[PDB]
């Protein structure tokens, strides 16, 4: 019985895999503070976003894949590590954490996990972890290509022989999609919506291609400030998400351009694997296939691929 863990420190959700147990924590990456004292972290903090009274704030301390407010991020990490501690398990915890594909950035997560009891910290590139967790043959002399559409970044990589052949991190992912939905509601519906509503829209009717289905969305009228409800459809959702989807599609194309001939041949036969919260975006697989001519597969349990991948390393 071990306290070794692997952490996917996502901008929207944090998952922890514990050696010998598997995924033991999956919670929103949100911290609420009361005036500053930590009021709540994770599951109970998420619904506080956009809803805090005067004495309180609710913060997503990770943004674009790295750390924004250092103090709050550190409290978030310490909270989750403490929550999964097993007093029946061995000590000297080894912690693996993923990082997007700067030395400054790597150091921050590294030193940051040491403060919670991590005895030793190992860093893994996020797309490598995603690929391992999606079940790609990353150890073989064969090209595999992964696209991990995380909250803060989309990581595109070509893997072979336990290493990275090509990798790139683009700052477009789930957070940018939500923000595009928010901006769209403002311009097209004169409606100011919160982030939690934006995420609901993305999950319920988000699509990478025009179809459709509709849902009822509420918020604050743009000019007159009062509560209001509007109907939005998949077609509108598609228009909202077009720009960030195109940025994702374009990064994939750029990565393909960089692929060596023999690896290109391996990728021609099997295509691209999508992981991460964005992999669930309806039609994104079709959209990428249309622009590349390659098969596109959505991973099993795509939200968990990174944590499961780091978890595999942790067990070996």
């Amino acid at each position: 019985i071990s306290n070794d863990i692997a952490i996917d420190l996502g901008t929207a959700n944090t998952l922890i895999y514990q050696k010998g147990k598997g995924i033991v924590l999956n919670e929103p990456s949100v911290v609420a503070l009361r005036n500053k004292v930590v009021h709540a972290v994770g599951i109970e903090a998420k619904q506080m976003l956009g809803r805090t009274p005067g004495h309180m704030e609710a913060i997503r301390p990770m943004r674009d894949g790295v750390i924004a407010d250092f103090e709050v991020a550190e409290e978030m990490i310490k909270y989750f590590i403490r929550k999964v501690h097993n007093r029946k398990g061995s000590g000297n915890p080894k912690v693996i954490v993923c990082v997007p594909s700067t030395a400054v950035e790597r150091r921050a997560i590294n030193d940051s996990c040491l403060n919670a009891g991590a005895r030793r910290v190992g860093l893994i590139d996020e797309p490598m972890a995603a690929a391992i967790g999606a079940g790609l043959p990353i150890h073989e002399p064969t090209g595999s290509m992964v696209v991990d559409i995380g909250g803060g970044t989309t990581e595109v990589a070509v893997l072979s022989l336990s290493g990275i052949v090509y990798s790139r991190s683009v700052r477009v992912g789930g957070d940018k999609m939500d923000e595009a939905i928010i901006s769209y509601m403002r311009r097209h519906h004169n409606l100011l919506i919160g982030e939690t509503t934006a995420e609901r829209i993305k999950k319920e009717i988000g699509t990478a291609r025009a179809p459709g289905l509709s849902i009822d969305v509420k918020g604050r009228d743009l000019m007159q400030g009062v509560p209001r409800e509007v109907r939005i459809s998949e077609k509108q959702a598609a228009d909202a998400l077009a720009e960030p989807v195109g940025q994702i599609v374009e990064a994939v194309k750029v990565a393909l351009e960089a692929t060596p001939p023999e690896l290109a041949s391996d990728i021609a036969d099997k295509g691209i694997m999508l992981t991460g919260g964005g992999a669930l975006l309806r039609g994104l697989d079709a959209e990428i296939r249309d622009h590349t001519g390659l098969p596109v597969t959505v991973a099993d349990d795509p939200l968990s691929c990174v944590a499961l991948g780091c978890g595999k390393v942790l067990e070996h």
